[PDB]
């Protein structure tokens, strides 16, 4: 039976892969202290201060806190990565289990300048999981607040809010007040213990690889079309220019013109910007030039936006404005930090199906040529859907998110979420956790005001998180090796993915997911 | 039921003899601290600094302890180990039990000058053995904390660290970094107990005897041989030294000349040096007139070496510098002690079937002889193995190494531990422990940060371990008695194997394991 | 697969150890240099001193060829300076030989000789064919357990030292197997044979 | 039931990987010349030429020809290897199966 001196379960860590099956598990020790001075807490910013309207809001803070495991590097180790991406071509989450265990509410108290801690073993806990999505789905937005990616670190738990309809600063009538206490949550003391199991929603494989081909080249090299397509307008050679429609067959040597049953994904252009400082413009570019969409009277800026190259072949160093995900190098500022610092991740393996982030979808016509009036071509910066036509998703990192929470709408398009990942209408659910609030001594005399004194006071435990992944399995007939992800050979200062002198654990790059190879 | 009010398990010190079976059974009290502050670190020494090339190393420290029982004198008292040597020629590890009970963690506090100390109740600690081997396996080097020899002495658990390929200072791309939280283990609080079973595999008995003959007289000295040997290339007795070719059968008059079935042990030179200080070089040839072999371009000293006599007949004073296990006596210095506060081992019982450590293994022609040139012998200084060649491994001490992990390779020639010992390729797994990480109370806002303060902490313990024996009894014909192991009959200041006055435990003299003879 | 530590450094480095050797054989700091002998526990400042279990694999020296054709000798020495064995009056090269590290740390250009399996790249002559035809195979991955194939396996002594008579240390070129000794075998290649059969006769030592 | 018109066997290469085990297969088309003229003949090279004594040999060259497969890339592809070194610690033969069939 459970108790102050025994633990309520055990630290495991494993990934283990068996069939097309690999079961990885992760455990932290996490801290949550009180948040809000047990209050709930209206929050917002209007367009009165040096905010622009942009950038109002209205929400709640409460005291609450939240679990999220919502990225990769929680559940995998590099090397347990490498053996996915080097090995399979999909990927697609079954189910998880999750547990609270050894749970240990301290109470701290100040005495003149010293501090003291002591083990308060009569509190409790609050932990609830929102199985009915019933609360504002805070994950998904790539927030901080993870589990770390090194299991011997201690996290600190973020604290929940949430956001409302607003105009400007203020709050209109559909604005929504959730109070979490209005949940059935279940209150744990130090030998108590909690779990609840999840099973995912049948979800399309993450592909993880690149395409072989180009969508253009799908043809035969050797052989005619016997198709036409209209070669010259003008009769050649003749000392005069007078017009004559001539017919060919597209073939080995003009590739570009034959008949095709497929096109490219589409496009939603964005800026180009050079890593060589001086080919850039000088000015201040980054907002205005950005590509921004526009709903309800605010410009939001699109990122990363939807999959596209990130660029053509042989320009490296050209990048899409807001086009790629920016991973951050270990110990790097929030603001204005300079370009060493951040990891620019890029799509190049999506060049095949899709169109260029930074370039034209293609040319249409602008006009009815006449005798008199000649043709005139314009180009097309932002393309929608077509039938026929083909994209591949943006490729996830073991860095990024897993997965998001398709929102609650009459209708949407190729749902998969645009940082990439899963994209699920019952995601898994949200866990918050609260201390519960501790009063100091009331007075002796009745007052109806609510207690605003408490004991300073904050948990620590342990979690686990247990996720079944199903692979596909990577099966070839192509005869030449392929690229695989590997570390480096050269010596270095010191390894990759490990702890330096200090014992911080950093990463050293963005690791994509697309290593191998198949046929479009 | 566990709890926090009764205990996990009892003390049990014995030695139970039982048929050909002797089950020894040790306990002690350990303390843990905490380790690199909760972190794992990088940690190197590069020839940049006063450092050679071959003391350069790359590797990490981690936060956990390890358990190391792996040293005779922690499963025998004195007088069990005189049982076993009197009165047996051989023994070998069957199985092990190993137990974690009555476990304590305290919190500790500085306020101004003064310290405090207070059971934490709710706190775990974390155990797992490896039984997969899967780490880098860092018992079997001679290592110091391992139980101590005397039951009422209470010890510091070891620090685990492990050493990966180098480059100088840095490191190369095969490097490995092991994170230890990765393990699946189990998390005890104050009620829990740990325990699990190991089983030796069968491994040849240690050979404690000494041979009653010499590798070369285990000939009949009344008898004659039916063989011949050359004894004489010239004429005798004439005027000319015209060359005759003489043969002989050698008898007991020539022992040296007759033919022998087996060769003795393979030979690797040692240096000789004396403890008459007069005798010695004046010079330091410590260094520089060792012994030592080239493994990538480090000269890594051969200690102690292939089993070799440490001396010839009437030879006391000498001994093979790197060549004897070198214990110290109790309250040594690390540092350039004198020759007092160290005991030599020795191998006298080896004499018979090895070859003198500081000795030519034998002599070689040099040339082919003519009329003209005459013969020329070179001397054997390194000796492998050759057919016919039998040889003993050297002997395990009271205060020596019990076992050694044989390393995974493709191949390796008489797996025996240099140091003495039972080879093993699947040793006793290494049991791994640290103090769960308790954190001081976070801030109120939330950061990204890891939490970098804790609460200063410690636990203790008791630890049993448990290893059943199994004796090969000595059965002997010899009429005359035995050499056995005994104490001193003198009156002495205090007694050998005994405390002193202040309660220092002490072991007067390295105690081998041969005193009983066999016949070669 | 390649071991991630070498078979010298299977040590902790945080720890020292219980057991001695010897450090010094002369008095330190004096006027004068009368011998004293002095102990020491290795410890993660000296590990090349520690006591150590096991040995690296047998060694049969090659000479050692560089890349680089300046730092060679000018001569032939391909066949003259080679390692070869002798049987029934016929000398044999000795190919590729004993598994031995290719060479060690930060040394790419050297090879040994005989020792390393060499290929042909596609459409290469039979005879005196150019460097640039060959594809020249590495053993990097034994450097832990096995020593260079181009230097010495140790040093061992070649006399009994007195206080007239200065200590002398031979080189050991040649070393069979003695007990406590670890090697691995050579690395299969893609292009290289599968089996072989071992011959059949009395004796042999590790038939790989 | 065979004959002249009916192939003898079936053109195969593969690997098939499953479990811990791999079962790689190949297939081949081969010519097989006459040797010797059909005969057997005595063939030896003495230090009496331009070789020296190391290079002498006494033996015989037959009119038979033998199947030789035993290097690695005949039984696997270069990706096949690659699938091998990356994610295997070991490997070992375990049986083997050979065919001669549609002879010209």
């Amino acid at each position: 039976a459970d108790g102050v001196g025994s633990s309520s379960g055990n630290w495991h860590c494993d990934s283990t892969w068996l069939g097309d099956r690999v079961i990885t598990t992760s455990t932290r020790t996490w801290a949550l202290p009180t948040y809000n001075n047990h209050l709930y807490k209206q929050i917002s910013n209007g367009t009165s201060g040096g905010s622009t309207n942009d950038n109002t809001y209205f929400g709640y803070s409460t005291p609450w806190g939240y679990f999220d495991f919502n990225r990769f590097h929680c559940h995998f180790s590099p090397r347990d990565w490498q053996r996915l991406i080097n090995n399979n071509w999909g990927f697609r989450p079954k189910r998880l289990n999750f547990k609270l265990f050894n749970i240990q509410v301290k109470e701290v108290t100040q005495n003149e300048g010293t501090k003291t801690i002591a083990n308060n073993l009569t509190s409790t806990i609050q932990v609830f999981t929102d199985s009915e999505y019933q609360l504002p789905y805070v994950l998904g937005s790539a927030h901080q607040g993870c589990l770390p990616p090194f299991p011997a670190d201690v996290f600190m738990i973020p604290q929940y809010g949430y956001l409302t309809l607003n105009n400007g600063s203020q709050a209109v009538g559909r604005s929504s007040f959730y109070c979490l206490e209005y949940f059935p949550s279940q209150m744990l003391r130090t030998g108590n213990n909690f779990e609840f199991s999840y099973q995912f929603e049948d979800v399309p494989f993450h592909s993880s690889y690149a395409h072989s081909q180009s969508l253009d080249r799908l043809m035969n090299p050797l052989i005619d079309q016997y198709l036409y397509y209209l070669s010259r307008t003008q009769s050649t050679g003749g000392t005069a220019g007078t017009q004559q429609l001539l017919f060919s067959q597209a073939g080995p040597n003009n590739m570009s013109a034959q008949a095709k049953n497929w096109l490219p994904g589409p496009c939603y252009r964005q800026q180009r910007v050079s890593t060589t400082l001086s080919q850039n413009n000088n000015s201040n570019f980054a907002w205005t030039g950005a590509t921004k969409y526009h709903l309800n009277g605010r410009d939001s800026l699109v990122n990363p936006g939807v999959a596209m190259a990130t660029h053509k072949d042989d320009e490296e160093r050209f990048f899409p404005s807001s086009g790629v995900l920016m991973f951050g190098k270990q110990g790097a500022g929030k603001d204005n930090v300079d370009y060493s610092s951040v990891m620019l991740t890029s799509e190049e393996e999506i060049k095949t199906t899709n169109p260029v982030a930074t370039e034209q979808y293609g040319v249409v016509a602008d006009n009815l040529q006449q005798q008199n009036a000649a043709p005139i071509v314009g180009a097309v910066n932002s393309q929608g859907a077509l039938p026929g036509m083909v994209w591949q998703n943006r490729d996830v990192y073991l860095q990024g998110p897993i997965w998001a929470k398709i929102p609650h709408t009459d209708g949407n398009f190729h749902p998969s979420p645009l940082m990439g990942g899963f994209g699920l209408k019952h995601p898994p659910p949200q866990i918050l956790i609260k201390n519960t609030p501790v009063p100091a001594d009331p007075p002796t005399t009745f007052s109806q005001a609510k207690l605003a004194s408490f004991i300073t006071q904050y948990s620590t435990g342990q979690v686990s998180v247990e996720i079944e992944w199903e692979l596909q399995k990577e099966n070839s007939k192509r005869w030449n090796p392929e690229i695989q992800y590997t570390s480096n050979y050269y010596k270095s200062t010191n390894v990759d993915f490990a702890v330096n002198t200090d014992g911080t654990y950093s990463e050293p790059r963005p690791i994509g997911t697309r290593y191998l190879t198949r046929n479009l």
